[PDB]
């Protein structure tokens, strides 16, 4: 692996900034954010690059009041390499007092389509939940005011506006489900064109061609309701989910036109039933794809990120430990992360961070971290 060769490169800084921090970020209307979970990135084909999170209002929970927040680099061919390289905190859609969250953008061209879920803020997936005003939450049901919705909001100048979200759920996801979820993280598009949008038991797939897309669901047994999505280099397709319980990673491979295989645990990827995240990294020799998860049967802060070289991304490296170049004042790294590949060949990753002070209870301020390294950072990691 010739990537080696450069020497090594790391920077991480927080990007999300909990109330609690010193520089917490706040939308300019002055509507701030308890907690920042939930992280999504792409690059642009324009080398900007957009990060989305789910803003927590007033706690750290999964629901109540959740806007969808992002920060955009200020620079097309910046990278985001410091932190005066970013904008300040926008909002893509908080409309009403439900929960607006799993940002799973997909870049078109240019388009960049952001899938996202959507709950009513008097329903959460448990249900018996005390929100703030002190009511009691109903279980996400099956009715069209109680379940999981899926909507799509597009941007057509590089992330700098969005559209009104259009509600997908009765296209794209199936009658009489009640809890749904898209990505979190991204979607991909494929070396031949079709889109192809990770979510709970199915894929979102948008053939057609830049500027008119067509989406369609393809139904995938057993798949997780956490996906992520690549293409290996011998062209298939690799859904790599969250286990239904602790464990490890579950691994199903296909294609558009023939369907999947069943998924199976791989024994590989140690998981404590959390979000992972997925990139092809490039298609010439060597061919990689990278992989990032808690590598752990029972915490999330054991964060690792891998390359594989295998053509269906089989086998991967020992990879290294982003505690390797930890962060400080921003709380114990390690939770959900996306990642997408910069302008400048850096992997670029969010990382969910726990101030961890209220222990496991919602008080406990989430902040998310943003890294770039080279490959070389991770090859001559001392384990690797
Ligand atoms: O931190 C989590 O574990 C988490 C955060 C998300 O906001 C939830 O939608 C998601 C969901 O609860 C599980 O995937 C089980 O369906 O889990
Ligand atoms: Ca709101």
């Amino acid at each position: 692996d010739p990537a080696k060769d450069a020497t090594p490169y790391h920077v991480e800084f927080p990007l999300f900034r909990s109330a609690n921090m010193a520089s917490a970020d706040k939308l300019s209307t002055g509507v701030g954010f308890h907690s920042f979970r939930i992280p999504a990135v792409v690059r642009t084909t324009t080398g900007r690059i957009l990060a989305f999170a789910e803003g927590r209002r007033h706690d750290n929970r999964d629901f109540g009041d959740i806007n969808l927040v992002y920060k955009r680099t200020k620079t097309t061919s910046d990278n985001g390499a410091t932190l005066s390289d970013w904008e300040s905190l926008r909002e893509v859609v908080g409309s009403g007092d439900g929960t607006w969250g799993n940002p799973t953008p997909v870049v078109d061209n240019g388009t960049i389509y952001l899938f996202l879920s959507w709950n009513n803020g008097s329903y959460s997936q448990k249900g018996g939940d005390e929100l703030p005003d002190g009511t009691i939450t109903k279980k996400i049901d099956t009715t069209w005011y109680g379940r999981r919705h899926l909507y799509l909001t597009t941007s057509t100048d590089d992330g700098n506006t969005w559209s009104k979200p259009q509600d997908l759920t009765k296209e794209l996801t199936p009658d009489g489900w009640s809890w749904d979820a898209v990505g979190p993280g991204n979607g991909i598009k494929l070396s031949s064109g079709e889109l192809v949008v990770p979510a709970m038991g199915r894929n979102i797939v948008g053939r057609g061609t830049p500027g008119q897309r067509t989406w369609s669901v393809q139904r995938l047994n057993g798949a997780g309701a956490e996906g992520t999505v690549c293409e290996t280099p011998d062209g298939k397709l690799y859904r790599n989910d969250r286990p239904s319980k602790a464990g490890y990673r579950i691994v199903a491979r296909g294609t558009l036109s023939d369907g999947f295989s069943d998924f199976a645990s791989d024994s590989g990827l140690p998981d404590p039933a959390c979000q992972g995240s997925v990139l092809k990294y490039n298609t010439d020799a060597p061919p990689r794809t990278i992989f990032l998860n808690s590598a752990s049967s029972d915490s999330r802060r054991q964060m690792r990120v891998r390359i594989s070289y295998d053509a269906d991304a089989a086998k991967y490296d020992y990879g290294r430990k982003l505690a390797d170049a930890p962060v400080s004042g921003a709380g114990y790294e390690g939770g959900y992360s996306s990642m997408t590949k910069t302008a400048d060949y850096k992997i670029g990753a969010l990382v969910e961070s726990d101030f961890f002070n209220d222990g496991t209870g919602g008080g406990s301020y989430r902040s998310i971290i943003w890294r770039r390294f080279n490959l070389s950072w991770i090859l001559n990691g001392p384990n690797n």
